[PDB]
């Protein structure tokens, strides 16, 4: 069983991230060429660490004469996996992460292709046999509050229902009791009465509450669900679900900051909205798509042996969110955030880019910078989503300037 030889994993562009290499001993050994390169896509079969990525999601297809050890050679030999992944816009992700804890998707918003997915911090192969927070997948298997990000939801709710519009104003005070508690914006800053739009670029959480209770419980998680929640993301790799309550259980206060994404319900069921990042890009892609919400995905295709493709990775919808005109909507108060508003470090000049951000708490008083996006506006090409971890530092606005740069690079990239 070891004296067959495991297929390769390659990304898109033709470059070798896992092989296998020969003894004389019979056996093989798993070499890894520019170990350190999306080390957690990759993965590994270990028995301290157990396993991750496509090394054993897809081991099969890398995996009378049975009975003879000495025939095992000769007589199989494993099919190597070509992953989406483009090798410069993991590069590109990968730099951009340096020096922090976070995570980066790029994903094609038309099929769902993930064309680039980091972790940070990371690791190298050759540190799993000597001791190895790095191992944790970032981009899948870890769950965040979304913040601000989560009113891309929100707002897409409110106007695929028809309870609101972008030129709709709202009052948008420092404070404001809502359900008994108090929903303040950042600082306490008393905008006045603005239209929702603007409520979205500057990101009001007083303002987008009121949308969120204008909508109720059980419209806002059925659209949260509708582009994604609930669903464990990824026809060929692992994301956690994201995760909202059961609105029967929710109250006036936590619904008006669930519609901010902060999670602060106490019940039965979850605390949400909670998020992963590849639940963050799946949103912006369908936005971005029409409101035709992809399931992503990671493999392109499988290749025999001697190179024949054996089986293609066919693109396959979730369903639609929300109606093609409300996602023209969402994506023209997207690129007020970005021209205008809270987003404005995304901006590359001579590109068109459109997001949100979003910033979220967690305990020691430290916070989370968010951003997903999409580019170019007009005829989008590319998705982005970002988290910037906090730790010890302030990070406020990192991720969209973090976003705005992998967008443009990537583009650059899309470009040759
Ligand atoms: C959205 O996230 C909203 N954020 C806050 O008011 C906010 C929060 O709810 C929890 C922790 C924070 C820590 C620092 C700053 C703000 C916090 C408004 N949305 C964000 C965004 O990034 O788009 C900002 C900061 C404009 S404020």
């Amino acid at each position: 069983s070891a004296y067959v030889q495991r297929g390769a994993i390659i990304t898109s562009d033709g470059v070798t991230l896992a092989e296998s290499v020969k003894q004389d001993d019979g056996t093989y050994v798993r070499n890894y060429p520019h170990d350190g390169m999306a080390s957690h896509t990759v993965g590994y079969i270990s028995t301290q660490y157990g396993t991750a990525g496509i090394e054993s999601s897809m081991n099969e297809t890398l995996t009378w004469r049975s009975a003879l050890y000495s025939m095992a050679g000769i007589n199989t030999t494993g099919s190597s996996v070509v992953l989406t992944i483009n090798s410069q816009m993991q590069a590109v992700a990968e730099a951009a992460l340096q020096g922090y804890s976070g995570s980066i998707v790029v994903m094609d918003p038309s099929t769902g292709a993930v064309l680039a997915k980091a972790s940070s911090p990371s690791y190298t192969h050759a540190e799993l046999g000597t001791i190895i927070s790095q191992l944790v997948d970032r981009t899948t298997q870890a769950l965040y509050s979304p913040g601000s990000s989560f009113k891309t939801v929100t707002l897409a709710a409110g106007i695929d229902t028809h309870k609101t519009t972008l030129d709709t104003t709202y009052s948008a005070p420092g404070t404001m009791e809502i359900g008994g508690g108090t929903i303040h914006n950042y600082a306490n800053e008393d905008m006045g009465t603005i239209p929702l739009r603007e409520a979205f670029a500057r990101s009001s959480n007083t303002a987008l509450a009121q949308l969120g209770v204008a909508l109720g419980a059980d419209n806002l998680v059925s659209y949260a669900r509708a582009f994604g929640y609930g669903t464990a993301l990824g026809q060929d790799f692992s994301t956690t679900p994201s995760l909202m309550p059961n609105p029967a259980e929710m109250t006036t206060w936590e619904l008006a900051w669930a519609s901010c994404g902060l999670p602060v319900g106490e019940h039965a069921s979850p605390a949400g909205p909670q998020t992963t990042v590849m639940q963050n890009a799946v949103i912006a892609a369908a936005i971005a798509n029409g409101g035709v919400v992809m399931n992503p995905y990671i493999v392109d295709r499988v290749l025999s042996p001697e190179g024949a493709v054996v089986s293609t990775t066919s693109p396959k919808s979730l369903g639609q969110a929300v109606s093609a005109d409300t996602a023209a909507q969402v994506r023209e108060a997207m690129l007020g955030v970005v021209e205008s508003g809270t987003g404005m470090g995304a901006r590359v000049p001579g590109v068109k880019i459109a997001g949100k951000t979003g910033t979220a708490d967690v305990e020691n008083g430290n916070f989370n910078s968010f951003f997903i996006g999409f580019a170019p506006y007009d005829h989008p090409t590319l998705v982005v989503s970002v988290v910037i971890e906090g730790n010890g530092e302030n990070v406020l606005g990192y991720g969209a300037q973090v976003g705005g740069r992998v967008l443009a690079q990537c583009l650059n990239i899309q470009a040759l």
